């Protein structure tokens, strides 16, 4: 039935959020668009914590669709937990309506973790395995009512972080280059395959043997096991700074290597510029470390990223 677009807006190559309206009339929210998670929640007026007053509120009173359904919702994101309780409202996602979508409204969200980040709440692209009880991960109920014309997503990030953009129901040829490999997911969870080898000029580094990995559009990273990571921060010339991070001097990008992951049998290489991330005067190692590797923004900033429940496969293809 259809095809949205939402803009995406990315608070410096950390967060990839867009706006979406909830209630009816329509209030808005910018949110996460987080493939590592399925729940949606946005913050309500029942939420007192400092984060919540640093942003947009939910008020259930002014919306004449809304429908408590009083269920709990506690999720942890290492990070910062939230707590709120669940509710029916319509959606909105560009021109994509969906009605009785159950959301979060917090209640309480402790801490600066949420204070300072840019978005208001998080909106789940994950499978229904993963979503809390009670909780419809928002695709899914789009898909449930053919309101998107093909059961896919597609992800394209901007490395020159501006035109960045969530299709709905499409792929566009025209933020990739080459052809779209399609890679099967072995889990139905996350969104998880399998990568053959992380190479340094043919001399597999990590993953030897094959390894898990997930396609995460909510972790700016790569993320890896911390031997295989450790090697790979030698490898590249990442130190370790008195901030309890990896810095690389930022005049040295020249000579650093590429990083190759193969995955299902095709090679989708990471130049130092790609990993390489610099702020101010300074410049940091895109790898850190927690035994499954997290693609992030990283790798999707380079790989426009096609996520098709219809079929469960993941396709890649070179951005543009």
């Amino acid at each position: 039935g259809e095809v949205a677009s939402v803009p995406l807006t990315n608070y410096l190559d950390s967060q990839y959020f867009g706006k979406i309206y909830l209630g009816t009339p329509p209030q808005e929210f910018t949110v996460l668009f987080d493939t590592g998670s399925s729940d949606f929640w946005v913050p309500s007026i029942y939420c007192k914590s400092n984060a919540c007053k640093n942003h947009q509120r939910f008020d259930p009173r002014k919306s004449s669709t809304f429908q408590n359904l009083g269920k709990p919702l506690s999720i942890h994101y290492g990070t910062g937990s939230m707590q709120g309780i669940l509710g029916y409202d319509t959606v909105t996602v560009s021109n994509i309506v969906d009605i009785q979508q159950t959301v979060g409204l917090s209640t309480q969200e402790p801490g600066d973790f949420f204070t300072y980040a840019e978005f208001d709440g998080i909106l789940g692209m994950a499978y229904p395995s993963l979503a809390s009880e009670y909780s419809i991960p928002v695709f899914d109920n789009m898909m449930n009512r053919h309101l998107v014309a093909q059961d896919l997503f597609s992800v394209y990030m901007d490395r020159n972080g501006q035109e960045s953009m969530l299709t709905l129901g499409a792929i566009d040829p025209s933020y990739y280059t080459g052809s779209l490999h399609w890679v099967p997911v072995t889990v139905q969870q996350y969104w998880q395959f399998t990568v053959d080898s992380v190479t340094i000029s043919g001399v597999v580094v990590a993953c030897e043997g094959g390894c898990q990995a997930i396609l995460d559009t909510g972790t700016s990273k790569l993320v890896g096991p911390s031997s295989d990571i450790l090697n790979i921060q030698q490898a590249i010339g990442a130190t370790q700074n008195q901030y309890g991070e990896f810095d690389i001097d930022c005049d040295n990008l020249s000579y650093m290597p590429t990083v190759v992951f193969e995955i299902n049998g095709k090679m989708y290489p990471l130049t130092p510029s790609a990993y390489t991330s610099q702020d101010q005067g300074f410049c940091t190692s895109g790898f850190q470390s927690e035994q499954k590797w997290i693609l992030g923004d990283v790798f999707i900033r380079e790989y426009y990223s096609v996520f098709d429940r219809a079929n469960n496969l993941v396709g890649l293809a070179k951005a543009i």
